[PDB]
């Protein structure tokens, strides 16, 4: 009867606003954190809405090992199983640094160290923390994994014909090959050659991160049919990944990864949707 969900990266922004929707429907919810007093402080936020869903809290720091083994057996432990994560731990690779004059083409600066960090946590945190819960998801009578992405992610936003091969080709999409276009990226990146191997010149990281977790998304989906493995893009929101610049409030944001999660058990799989609507890979 009761259902379990995990949110990670769910302190603030988008991924707490999905956790109280969650909660709002009477699905026990453990919010993460990578920090401790954030994450104990928005849980204290949703306590205080008297939502129909239990909510818990747990840290989880996506890039650590030991942080996402005891958050799986915290859930063993709990819950015996998991029936929904959602993978929204994310960040954007890059630091802060007459009006008709203002120049802003300088005030994002991107690193090597924070390409690196950025496809850590998009990427490798959301497959670490699949790994660790897949086995308690698959104790789920109808299991669903919801990856937060970007319509950057759409395979159009890498130039480089020999990515977008490998990228689009669903039939042949591994594990090892992704690996392989995140070494070429990082490489060339280090380099300092992005323009002549076709990758994008901003937002780099975070661009080649959602892409690759669109493609990891249909790897999933083929893999475990009985399961939801959707990605979404929730829309440009306010929150602090854009310095409070959006379209959308977080909680509207959050819609579109709560639909994913809440799908009827015939509901579709290995896709991604734009908002609400289905959307293409390319
Ligand atoms: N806002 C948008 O316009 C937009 C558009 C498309 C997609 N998205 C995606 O939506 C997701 C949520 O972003 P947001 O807009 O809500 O941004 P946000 O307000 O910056 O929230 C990011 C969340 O991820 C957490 N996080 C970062 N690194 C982590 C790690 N190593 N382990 C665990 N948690 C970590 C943050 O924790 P701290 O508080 O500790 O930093 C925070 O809770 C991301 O995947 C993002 O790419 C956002």
């Amino acid at each position: 009867s009761e259902k379990y969900a995990v949110v990670t990266g769910s302190n603030k922004g988008i991924g707490f606003e999905t956790c109280k929707k969650l909660a709002s429907q009477g699905i026990t919810v453990v919010l993460t954190a990578r920090d401790e007093k954030r994450g104990l402080d928005a849980l204290e936020k949703l306590k205080e809405l008297g939502l129909s869903g239990k909510v818990l809290f747990h840290q989880l720091d996506v890039t650590d090992s030991s942080s996402v083994a005891s958050l799986a057996e915290f859930v063993k432990k709990q819950f015996g199983r998991l029936d929904i994560l959602v993978n929204n731990a994310g960040v954007n690779g890059v630091i802060t640094d007459d009006p008709a004059d203002v120049d802003f083409s300088k005030i994002y600066k991107e690193t090597y160290e924070l390409a690196e960090e950025c496809i850590q946590i998009n990427y490798f945190g959301t497959k670490r923390t699949t790994d660790a819960l897949l086995p308690l998801l698959q104790l789920s009578a109808s299991p669903r994994i919801v990856n937060i992405s970007s319509i950057m992610g759409q395979l159009k936003n890498i130039p480089s014909e020999w990515a977008k091969g490998i990228l689009g080709d669903a039939s042949n999409l591994t594990e090892d090959r992704l690996d392989e276009v995140i070494n070429n990226f990082l490489k060339d990146f280090k380099e300092g050659s992005l323009a002549a191997k076709g990758w994008p010149p901003s937002f780099s990281a975070y661009i080649v991160s959602k892409v690759v977790v669109n493609a990891y998304t249909r790897i999933l989906a083929k893999k475990y049919p009985n399961f939801k493995i959707n990605c979404v893009c929730p829309g440009f929101a306010k929150t602090d990944l854009n310095h409070g610049l959006g379209l959308l409030t977080a909680e509207e944001a959050a819609e579109n990864p709560v639909k994913l999660a809440l799908l009827p058990d015939d509901g579709p799989s290995g896709l991604f949707f734009d908002r609400s609507e289905e959307s293409s890979f390319e």
